[PDB]
């Protein structure tokens, strides 16, 4: 299968398999080629994503099942947000660029959610950027096909840092709200240059959330005490003000972030409603300086 395009390089190691940069011999385009390591139901679910096209979604070019191995062919972008924020650590990112990126990501979410497709595993590593100021969501719809594993194929730990509390509390039904939660965590990280909730176990993840947002109860989250993994013995932390959490973000940004991090997934702001928030009144599309 690797003889029907040149393998420019191994790009790195994704959740499910190796990622290569490759040239498509027929089209001449440079693409990302992801080998998925281990299922007809999955092939059908993923093949449907070839029509889920939007400028803020990494394009799924092809789905190849051969010699019992699965390969996904995607649009290539040169950098991810993790590497960009690491490279930006001494200075931070301009607020206009943070705002542009959040706005664009919300447009991608609004599109996919309107088609009833979730991501479920948003994280900086699957947010790809180009020279023109665009940002795009990678690997949309793959969790519904493959699951979100504990470890990758290389045994690397799959991050918990962006996981919504309903998932951690054992809800089996995911709503689009899980993606808004993850994006809110990413927003906070862009602003502060630190992960919001860098848990290193499921309980550390849930208790970090609680120590910032307060331990949830039936006042803020009806039904929370009946969730599978809820325990009455959870410690009861008081909620922190967002002014201490994400300084120096303004009150428009803090209001939006608070709505993206509501405990109750039914209450959590939708992507479509978020696009109308006053924080985006002055949105623009700045150029990032990328060194490729
Ligand atoms: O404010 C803070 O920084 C901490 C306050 C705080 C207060 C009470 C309990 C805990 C806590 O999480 N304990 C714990 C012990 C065993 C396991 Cl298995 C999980 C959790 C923490
Ligand atoms: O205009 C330029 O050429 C670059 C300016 C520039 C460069 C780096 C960082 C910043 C900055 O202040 N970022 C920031 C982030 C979050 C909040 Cl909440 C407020 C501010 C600005």
């Amino acid at each position: 299968f690797m003889e029907n395009f040149q393998k420019v390089e191994k790009i790195g190691e994704g959740t499910y398999g190796v990622v290569y940069k490759a040239r498509n011999k027929l089209t001449g385009e440079v693409v990302a080629l992801k080998k998925i390591r281990l299922p007809s139901t999955a092939i059908r679910e993923i093949s449907l994503l070839k029509e889920l096209n939007h400028p803020n979604i990494v394009k799924l070019l092809d789905v190849i099942h051969t010699e019992n191995k699965l390969y996904l062919v995607f649009e290539f972008l040169h950098q991810d947000l993790k590497k960009f924020m690491d490279a930006s650590a001494l200075t931070g990112i301009p607020l206009p660029l943070i705002k542009s990126y959040l706005f664009q990501l919300l447009q991608g979410l609004a599109f996919c959610h309107s088609h009833r497709v979730l991501h479920r595993d948003l994280k900086p590593q699957n947010l790809l950027i180009n020279t023109e100021g665009a940002i795009k969501l990678a690997d949309f719809g793959l969790a519904r096909a493959f699951g979100v594993p504990v470890r990758t194929y290389t045994h690397e730990v799959v991050t918990l840092w962006y996981r919504a509390p309903e998932i951690l509390l054992g809800c089996k039904y995911y709503s689009t709200a899980v993606d808004i939660w993850s994006l809110g965590c990413i927003f906070a990280e862009m602003v502060t240059r630190r992960a919001l909730f860098p848990g290193d176990s499921e309980i550390d993840q849930l208790f970090r959330i609680f120590r910032t947002l307060g331990t949830p109860d039936e006042v803020v989250w009806p039904g929370v005490t009946s969730m599978p993994d809820y325990k009455p013995s959870f410690p009861k932390w008081a909620r922190q003000d967002f002014s201490k959490v994400v300084p120096p973000l303004d009150e428009d940004g803090r209001s939006l972030l608070s709505q993206m991090l509501h405990y109750d997934p039914n209450k959590r702001i939708s992507a479509k409603a978020a696009l109308a928030h006053p924080f985006f009144q002055d949105v623009t599309k700045p150029v990032p300086h990328l060194r490729l």
